[PDB]
């Protein structure tokens, strides 16, 4: 069972189909409309059910052209209100029938953002986009919320025809609203069935680009031009991800490049990925996470973890898929580069939550625990070194990608658990089994901290890194004036990057050193939001004033979960700055995505 879902199990009932009606209203801050849902029966004599709801007004459920009698319980937090429907006749197994929803979202719904036009690139019109994982599609419409039931989906959505409307589908067209002359219904159809959390919406003034044969990249004005260039990779990408995984089933893989506030760095939607605008370096050299997103139309998509529990199986596979994206483009060196990097961020992600605590661990008990607060770089991490661990183990990365495809074959269109997976692993490797028989499993899965076993990396293009960093942490007053602009010259961005974070590890350093950085580096000035991220972190923990109105900036004007919470909590931290990053945050909260504004006064306790 789906201790986050408080809907009937899959073992009950299996919604099948979506047909969602409705109309996105920016006055009211409201999507209105009706939640069509096609639902086969798992049981014999069935006659009632259970479904996910989170702060939607619900207007009357029909069943056959009746209205029926429905219930709602009490709201149990993140988790929201479970909705009870009563069955106009009772139903045999695997019989289906048509339930009719009729609704309203809260404009406080977890699972959606309404920005006013000041609070977009353009200034003229307002923008809409949603975010349902882990479990806010409920937030939206009423729904069996857990990825362990997938469904097909069509949709007709009615916005200001001066707007356009996007979904995680294929575009089915358009037409003026029959009941309002001053609106468009967009339509939108989803072939491959899908866990609910993929589903996702976006209503501002879009403008597209195309930039692959099954790619188009969707923005605002202002944004799109260096969105094509920035993303320009994107099918090549594609092509080497068909290799490593078999066919994108999924028809268009199109891009959405978001106003600053999106919560994650991207957002695996089906036919259309979601990408915070931090993103736009101007280099390409964050289009890892394009790989990401791309990877997880196998790993995560068509192969998906069957509670959030298991989260770790989305994460960690595409990663795993991601990095070797990356190889097969700029070389084996560099998915070590990457690989070894990840181990750094899992290294951070363990200190921040300490090594005892329930979070660091890769399998966790989500019962009463928000996905949004368990959030974290470990299942992703720690994912991907158990299988880099594996992959080593059992006799290297051509042998591991034919586990990979089999296993993205054998249960494509499911939906699974660690058991599941483990178990294929040694059906896969049955002639191994000696070996993946040393393997401490429990150590792996179940316990926190840092994995019982690292792997072995290839240092090549981390070491200059390493050299850098070393020769700032060790440098003395006397050394300073040793260090020059020509430090940089033969670093990618990449090494720059990780040079930061080696040496972010090791803040604070000296206000000394700190100056004489941005004297010989000036990374101040540079616009890769990942570089100056670190920077401004090593500024704000080295105790520098000075850094504390670019670090405020940049944790409000963008919203990138991954920036803003650690510039919140740099700043909080920093006597000189604390006030002003509490009340800044408190100004700023109204106008913030929901779920990143939850996490930041959680992580500031400001309540
Ligand atoms: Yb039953
Ligand atoms: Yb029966
Ligand atoms: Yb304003
Ligand atoms: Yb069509
Ligand atoms: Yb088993
Ligand atoms: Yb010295
Ligand atoms: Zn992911």
């Amino acid at each position: 069972v789906d201790t986050c879902s408080l809907a009937s199990p899959a073992s009950v009932c299996r919604t099948k189909h979506l047909h969602l009606r409705c109309s996105v209203d920016f006055t009211r801050r409201t999507l209105t409309g009706t939640a069509a849902l096609t639902v086969q029966s798992q049981e014999d004599n069935l006659r009632s059910l259970v479904l996910d709801t989170k702060d939607l007004t619900i207007e009357k459920v029909v069943i056959n052209g009746q209205e029926v009698k429905y219930a709602l319980g009490e709201r149990q937090s993140y988790k929201g209100s479970p909705m009870e429907i009563s069955l106009p006749i009772a139903l045999s197994k695997n019989q289906e029938i048509v339930i009719e929803i009729s609704f309203e979202t809260s404009p406080k719904s977890s699972a959606l953002q309404w920005l006013t036009p000041e609070q977009t690139s353009g200034k003229e019109h307002p923008y809409l986009f949603s975010q349902c994982q882990a479990i806010h599609c409920r937030a939206i419409l009423p729904c069996q919320d857990t990825p362990s039931v997938k469904l097909t989906y069509t949709a007709e959505v009615s916005v200001p025809k001066e707007l356009v409307a996007l979904m995680s589908a294929i575009r089915d067209g358009e037409t003026p609203d029959p009941e309002d002359p001053s609106r468009k219904i967009y339509k939108f159809i989803q072939k491959v069935p899908i866990p609910c959390y993929l589903i996702a919406l976006v209503v501002g003034a879009l403008e597209s680009r195309q930039i692959g044969p099954r790619t188009l990249v969707w923005s605002e004005k202002e944004q799109v031009e260096k969105s094509a260039y920035e993303f320009s990779e994107t099918e090549s990408m594609l092509k080497i991800a068909e290799d490593l995984g078999g066919p994108y089933v999924w028809g268009q893989y199109d891009l959405l490049v978001l106003p600053p506030s999106f919560p994650y760095g991207g957002m695996e939607n089906p036919c259309l990925t979601f990408v915070t605008p931090t993103l736009l370096a101007g280099d390409k050299s964050l289009s890892n996470v394009i790989a990401h997103e791309i990877s997880h139309s196998w790993t995560g998509n068509l192969v998906t973890n069957k509670t959030w529990d298991h989260f770790w199986l989305n994460e960690g596979h595409t990663v795993y898929l991601e990095r070797h994206i990356c190889g097969r483009l700029f070389g084996e060196k560099f998915r070590h580069f990457n690989a070894l990097g990840g181990w750094g961020e899992l290294q951070n992600s363990v200190k921040t939550f300490g090594e005892t605590h329930p979070f660091t661990k890769l399998v966790v008990d989500l019962t009463d625990i928000d996905p949004d607060v368990a959030y974290s770089s470990v299942p992703y991490e720690k994912g991907f070194a158990l299988l880099f661990y594996l992959e080593q183990l059992l006799g290297g990365p051509e042998i591991f990608l034919g586990f990979l495809k089999a296993y993205v074959e054998k249960f494509s269109y499911k939906s699974i658990t660690t058991d599941d997976w483990k178990d294929f692993l040694y059906s896969y490797f049955k002639d191994k089994v000696d070996v993946l028989n040393q393997v401490d499993w429990n150590a792996w899965l179940y316990s926190p901290g840092l994995p019982p076993i690292k792997p072995n990396y290839d240092m090549t293009l981390t070491n200059a890194c390493i050299a850098l960093s070393q020769r700032w942490i060790t440098a003395k007053e006397d050394d300073l004036n040793s260090f020059n602009a020509t430090d940089l010259k033969d670093l990618s961005s990449h090494q720059l990057n990780e040079f930061l974070a080696q040496t972010l590890q090791r803040a604070p350093l000296p206000l000394g050193h700190i100056k004489r950085m941005q004297e010989v580096y000036n990374f101040n000035a540079i616009n890769n939001s990942e570089i100056r991220f670190r920077w401004l972190r090593l500024c704000i923990q080295s105790k520098w004033e000075d850094a504390i109105p670019l670090a405020l900036k940049m944790a409000t004007e963008q919203g990138r979960m991954k920036f803003t919470r650690p510039l919140f909590k740099d700043l909080a931290a920093f006597d000189k700055s604390h006030d002003q990053a509490v009340r800044t945050y408190q100004e700023h909260k109204a106008s913030m995505h929901p779920v990143t504004a939850m996490l930041v006064g959680k992580d500031l306790k400001v309540d």
